[PDB]
């Protein structure tokens, strides 16, 4: 596996920063020197290029990656014509950051495999936080079931609630002090919690 | 329940259409005119000023929102001065986008209760897809056990493989009691 | 003792200038590069380099140093990132510069040891001297 | 008496509180709009005007004040410009803030009053401190 | 003799090569470079230095020159702390392009021994020209 990343931003960056720890072949490129050199020693190779330049494209070897990774999500002209020069040199994977609406409906015209929004759906992320407070994290399965990490709960037992027929929701781990506990038996005594359900039903057990 | 967001960016906007759609109260700031017209009609009250002031973060009445989200993560002077203030005016809740490390430093300094770094947790998500195609959404319950959704598997039952599995997606259908928790190697290993 | 100056200004410059006339070591640090040469000859050494990188930081030995003054008043980003990094260092003094009222805050929340207001401190005296004269 | 300030700036700016603080009226000018919005409320009268222009200073009645105060020390050309304007109007005093050694040779020859290093003065004082701590 | 002309505007240029025709020693100064290398053939010396610097000033030799020719007309800090320089070096004649009736007294004051108004001088010319065609 050999992973190009063109632009290196918070977004570009952080992505050539966790595939070169987990052991990855990365070429980092952004048109910024300075970018560059500071990416130099968390990239297997980090060049200055123009990615919208085709001959600039071809030099550094571009066909021998799999994966192509466009982070550039400020300069649409620069995003889809990089995009278009991938799609031309037959790159197989093309996954782009998009800006907008209109970026993301001009990407999927010319052909990004995979069109990524990391600002807006961290925000949607953040929104369901701040909305309820309880909610810790969550992984959302479909449109209508969804995983969520969560004083009236303290010192009761998972048998004590009967959530389990009341909901048909499953407590699926609670953490202990940097504990956790996978298949929780009832009884167990619950402390001052990730349960898995339907969207509406977890929301009765938050009022509850 | 009533939220203040500043600064409308793509972080920044997200979250006011999301708290709108869900039915909040709203107030989008912003220094750039285009922007605050943009939202206007995607927040309880949008108004053009400089959060870098106080007379006129004072003027918005900023002291009535329990939550404030401080969306610049490209303005260090701007996203800093800002938290200053609302820390100053005894904000329970400010919510910060940091840009870098440096920059969080500051802000935990400064006391933001929460800081945010967007576009670095989705690169680091986005970098685990691209390692395993396999993964297509995971979320980390601790330092080494995770929930991760993913031919060989193909027509087998689940008896068959003695490998806990909580869900499997057939054909946009769901079924309680692919997606498989347990520890980290272990899920690897799978 | 071994004295830091970062940023060559009207303030920092003459720190230098004087703590060098009293036969003390200090370093000149500025990114300017015609500012180091004007100050090279009135610093022990004076080095081009941005003190908000912590690799340039190491490179001039900064943990040699007790005194560190960031004299970089007008950058609020460079001076509050700059003795951040000092902080880090576990420098045993830093005394900045600050630009005005909000600077004073943040400055004291990531722990400047001195905070100095030179054109306020000095506007206050002249008008102490107009008012009475 | 009446003192006009000519230049809000963090030295300028200094002036003008502490002036009206004590209870005189002071004229704050100053070219740029931002500055005289923020130091209304802290002058008697406050102007956006440029001070290198002598219809503007005769509009504000310059001729009327005792005491002026130049400071700008960063323009060269806005400072020396406005104190040769000032002596032409035969200000009685006029205090200037220069940037550097050849800023106050040409004040001194144009005729400034009082010549005012804030950064430099202050710069001594703190060097004077680090050096006896 | 020799002569040192600063600033190779249209003014200080046509100096240069005129003086540069009649066979003279001429040093070209500016702070420009491509001012320098376009009149690097029409003058003996051609320098890219800035004249408002001392130690410039004194790399040039410019203590051998009797006679120099400041021919900066509109940037009046440049112009004025040149023939600041220049009268401290104690240079014989200095010849200086003044901007407008200000920039005039300021150079009369800081010891310009002669001043010249090309632009102004010219247009009452072609005004006398007008009237009595
Ligand atoms: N033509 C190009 N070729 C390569 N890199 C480029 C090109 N144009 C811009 N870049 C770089 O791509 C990076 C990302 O672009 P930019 O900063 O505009 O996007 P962004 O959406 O603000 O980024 P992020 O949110 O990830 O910080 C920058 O470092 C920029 O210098
Ligand atoms: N002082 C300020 N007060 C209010 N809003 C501001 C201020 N400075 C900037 N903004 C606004 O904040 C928004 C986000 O700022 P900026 O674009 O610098 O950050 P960003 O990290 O690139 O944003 P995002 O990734 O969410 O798009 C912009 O709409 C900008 O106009
Ligand atoms: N990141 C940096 N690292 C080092 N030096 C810097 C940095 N940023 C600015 N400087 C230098 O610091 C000096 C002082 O900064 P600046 O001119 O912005 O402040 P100031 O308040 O106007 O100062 P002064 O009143 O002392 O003249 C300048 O010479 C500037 O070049
Ligand atoms: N021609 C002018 N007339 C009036 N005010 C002016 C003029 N030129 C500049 N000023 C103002 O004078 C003030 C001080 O000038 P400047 O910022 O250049 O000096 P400084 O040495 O950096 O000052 P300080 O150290 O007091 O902050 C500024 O607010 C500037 O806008
Ligand atoms: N500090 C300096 N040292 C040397 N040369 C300088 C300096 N500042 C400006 N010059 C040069 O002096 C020349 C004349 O200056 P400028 O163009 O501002 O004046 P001017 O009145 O428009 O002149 P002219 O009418 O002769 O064209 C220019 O070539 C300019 O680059
Ligand atoms: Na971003
Ligand atoms: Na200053
Ligand atoms: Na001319």
């Amino acid at each position: 596996k050999q992973f190009a990343v063109i632009g290196l931003g918070r977004f570009g960056g952080s992505i050539c920063k966790e595939l070169h720890r987990m052991g990855h072949e990365v070429l980092a490129v952004d048109i910024n020197e300075e970018k560059v050199n500071a990416y130099a020693s968390y990239a297997t190779h980090a060049v200055i290029a123009n990615a919208t330049e085709e001959n600039e494209l071809l030099s550094l070897g571009i066909r021998n990656f799999e994966y192509v990774i466009v982070a550039i999500g400020a300069n649409i002209q620069a995003s889809t014509l990089t995009t278009l020069l991938l799609k031309e040199l037959d790159i197989p994977n093309i996954w782009v950051k998009a800006q907008n609406y209109y970026h993301h409906k001009v990407l999927e015209k010319i052909g990004a495999d995979r069109i990524i929004h990391p600002e807006k759906d961290m925000g949607v992320k953040i929104a369901q936080s701040l909305s309820d407070e309880n909610v810790l994290n969550y992984i959302d399965l479909s449109d209508e079931y969804s995983i969520v990490e969560l004083r009236k709960l303290d010192s009761k037992s998972i048998i004590d609630l009967n959530v389990r027929a009341k909901y048909g929701c499953t407590i699926l781990a609670i953490k202990h002090h940097g504990d956790i506990c996978l298949s929780p038996a009832p009884e167990d005594i619950i402390r001052e919690l990730v349960i898995m359900g339907h969207k509406k039903d977890i929301k009765r057990f938050e009022n509850e």
